């Protein structure tokens, strides 16, 4: 297969590594890698993040600084400003570089083509599937958790062996694995859960309340408790996680097995035709110009989006509602 | 007719001209008419190319310093940063100058209202129809060459003479022809092609190979010598600029004109009908705005197409025949 | 692979070889195995190209004279009167040979059931790719040139062998290369481009022409230019000819990239249709029974179209301009 | 106008004329033109109507030998066997001839390429438009009758003024007119009206007869008499013939001339389209194919429709009824 599980940590070892963003992503893995044993600094703009980061022990300077003294740099912050900082604060340096090794978690910016390094770099991705905060939680147990690796330009004939070392470094493997993949196939899953599944689970909860109360007299404080305000859901999602998403369906009556399985092969073209158009938009670069130019417009379908779903009829009878349940 | 087939030089004769940007256009027609007899200065953005300009014996300065020297000046540039070049540097003097003539070699950024210049100002169009390598393979034959003329805003009642004038001494006329018409009839024109027939071609011999491949059998060292990794297309097209586009047909085979005959009257609405939907996207401005917000946003959709169409099956084939034939 | 770089060339020496035909294909061919070292014989009716075959040095006799003396045969004359020329002269002498092999230039007639030679017979293929004039200008470089080869009906179990030593001494390989494929492969490629993406490119050229004219107040004299007048078309032919299709468009500008290949997309389904229509068509045998059909009635289609092609406004215009540029 | 009243008669005088076929054109117009001084022979195929032919004083030879004794020759015979009657014994003589002027009556076979001529001949048309009984009815009145007039192809630059002394030889001019025109748009008229309203009109009345027998409980001996056993139709024709076609309507009461206006605006478009759609047909060369190539076949088609028709409900009613009435 393409999974690997374990490989070697050297030619990290002699070099400087420097971390650039200190949030969720920049805190975990620099903390693990200076725990693995290799040199790191710090580069962030100076603000709290910057008070917390020198405080654990790492000395910091401006991102520039922090660029010219380091042969490796992970850029560990928000893909919607890192096209400036990178423009602005990165890239002169870059040219003043010789040979260079250049780390995202997200390959958005790079896939569509928002950042173009030169060619004396080796461009390599290391991406983790995980909320960043888990990540401690699974890293003190000793256990490693999966990552995605790619490689978009290679000057050295050694970029996949120091993906598999910073990969090794950030304590993904071992324990858990790495995948080979691309920076497309990184970005295409990453966006086509947001645009698929997501929006159409929550669309149907929402036509499901908005039914049963204008059609059928039921009462809001009762379809909220069925539909999302009881826990079922987190529940039946664990048991996804761990023994598997139709397996899962055992613990429950036949009943709901057998509504859920006719249902579920009854409706599976509509939505199968959904998923293709929303990935053909992504595979073409058009999200990317979409969402670029809401940017430079000022975010007004953003706003107004924003204001009718929280000034919905079912999000005020939640309020109420949670109001009313004692939990905040 | 509305044909041009020689006229005066005269109002030309006396002022100065001043020639701005050095690429193939800019190179070819200030050597022609320094040769026909008229003082001539060059500006230009310092580099390769302006080494190479002072060279051939012109005068050089930065191009506000050009345009004040200067009662004329040929803006031979590209359409995609002339915008910039014009509000930067040749406005502001602009606006210091008394009778000036501004001639473009193309009318999309006026037409479209990209660029709006004063009123003291006469604006033109003398459009050449070539490679622009080759005029020189046809000057020094003393043979002419076709272009388009036109008039955007006339303040002196001599536009048109001057638009002549021009004309001549970029060595069109005599010999050639030269047509009056518009900014838009140039640009709806340029753009009709690039938008209707060349890439339906494209399509159609991708889709030939596609379909005889994944359906016929057809090994692909076969289908590329046929539909395009042959010299027929060329041969085909040169019989058509000099014989006539039907009576080319003569040398084929009469099965070839029978078949060619019967699919062409057949297909004939079809692609009418396409042809009118981008004329009217064009005509009323909207593909200006596609590709200016395209430049604004960083070029993914670009990028990605690029990407698509050169990693497709079609082109990996053709690489290894090329590879094979010997060319390169 | 399955392509062929070169081979043996025994088989054919101690034999003789009849060349019927001496046109454009004859004439060469018979030209280039003569300069092989090869006995060669032609084959012709008495006309004007029997005396330059007889004055060029070959020994001529009658058709059916020539296929006695032979061992193998060449058939380079035209495909709409082959039938006949088969079913009159060569046919009974055929019928009184012994071990024969027969060559064709193109597959339509044995394709499609027209011509049916015996099980004596080895029915081999072998087609160049070439107008016929350039293979002259690329066989005095030394250079090769592509060809497909073709077994059809084999008795000796050495046609094969029979089709390479051929492909040699036309002089094909070595230096260019030869494919193995089928009759059917053949005929099929060669009506496909003839019913595809030709008319269709002529259709919308015309289109682009009659729309501009008649829907934007364009000038004739100024449409041709740009459409198809200029020889922009012959010159983008030469570089997809020598650099590739997609990597061709380098040379343009980007505004040009953009829109052609948006548009290329764009209309990508709508064409293939139409060659999945046609190549379905082909693979049936129902064009060539419309064809024939066609000849037996006596081409009254074919000239009515042939009518009202050149006697369109297009085509009245075109005149007049040629006229007037001087070129004949 | 184009119409054309009265011309000259010299051209014809010191010619002689040969008159191909003596049918009931042939005659007419042959006597017509022995009596306006003229003189005449006629060629013909030995049977009936060469013994009549001979009866009224003309000298008769085979065809080939009339058409060598003579300057001009107006092939007077049906269109369905004129092509091979050429071919075999026209063509030759005529290869052997010098400065020929070659008449036709209908257009069919020389506009859709069946009869193609050479070019020392004079190729024209002389289309009366008369049942050809009728012609003789008001030749002795002295009146003239209408013509249309075409030249197909001109060797002698009076290939128009042949063919008005032609129109007056044949005696419609003077009294009558003669139209100019082309072969085309004689045959084209000629063929419209037998696809257009001749058969929607039969169709339309077997309809009515069809709908009031089976769904509205009429007698057939009945609907005859009011649909057309009845003689309002020619009564009608001969108003319109004489009167005007709206102007015909007058005579009637105005309840139908309500009704059939009202209905006539009302299914314009309807037909308009079907008349569309066959004059395209007609014009690509179409029509001709199929009537060839069912000639070719057998007449299967014609065969089993004739059947259908002469065998249908409407057809053995009418006969009851003619048998009846005393009608024959
Ligand atoms: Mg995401
Ligand atoms: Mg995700
Ligand atoms: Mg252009
Ligand atoms: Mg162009
Ligand atoms: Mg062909
Ligand atoms: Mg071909
Ligand atoms: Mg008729
Ligand atoms: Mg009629």
């Amino acid at each position: 297969d393409k999974t690997v599980l374990d490989a070697n940590l050297d030619p990290l070892k002699g070099k400087t590594i420097g971390v650039i963003g200190y949030g969720n992503q920049g805190r975990v893995q620099a903390t693990i890698m200076r725990e693995n044993g290799l040199n790191v600094i710090v580069g962030n703009v100076k603000d709290k993040y910057y008070e917390l980061a020198k405080k654990e022990g790492f000395e910091v300077y401006e991102i520039d600084e922090a660029v010219r003294r380091s042969d490796v740099a992970l850029l560990l912050i928000p893909d919607e400003v890192m096209k400036e900082v990178y423009e602005k604060k990165i890239a002169p340096v870059l040219q003043g570089k010789k040979e260079f090794v250049l780390d995202f978690a997200s390959g958005y910016n790079v896939a569509f083509g928002l950042i173009r390094p030169p060619k004396s770099v080796d461009t390599i991705m290391v991406a983790p599937r995980m909320v960043g905060e888990g990540i401690m939680d699974l890293h003190k147990q000793g256990k490693g958790y999966p990552v995605l690796l790619g490689v978009k330009q290679d000057a050295s004939g050694k970029a996949w062996d120091y993906a598999k070392a910073i990969a090794k470094g950030i304590g993904a493997i071992p324990g858990g694995i790495a995948v080979i993949s691309s920076f497309e196939e990184e970005a295409l899953l990453d966006l086509m859960s947001e645009h698929t599944w997501v929006p159409i689970l929550f669309g149907a909860i929402k036509a499901c309340y908005d039914i049963a109360v204008k059609e059928y007299g039921v009462s809001p404080e009762a379809a909220l408790l069925e539909f999302y305000a009881s826990g079922e859901l987190a529940e039946i999602a664990r048991l996804i996680a761990e023994e598997g998403i139709f397996n899962q369906m055992v613990h429950h009556s036949t009943t709901s097995q057998y509504g859920t399985l006719t249902r579920m092969f009854k409706y599976y073209d509509v939505v199968r035709r959904i998923v293709e158009n929303e990935a053909k938009y992504i595979w073409d670069g058009s999200f990317a110009k979409e969402w670029s130019l809401e940017q430079q417009a000022g975010y007004p379908v953003f706003y107004r989006l924003w204001e009718l779903a929280t000034q919905s009829e079912m999000a005020k009878a939640e309020k109420e509602l949670y109001k009313l349940l004692g939990r905040k």
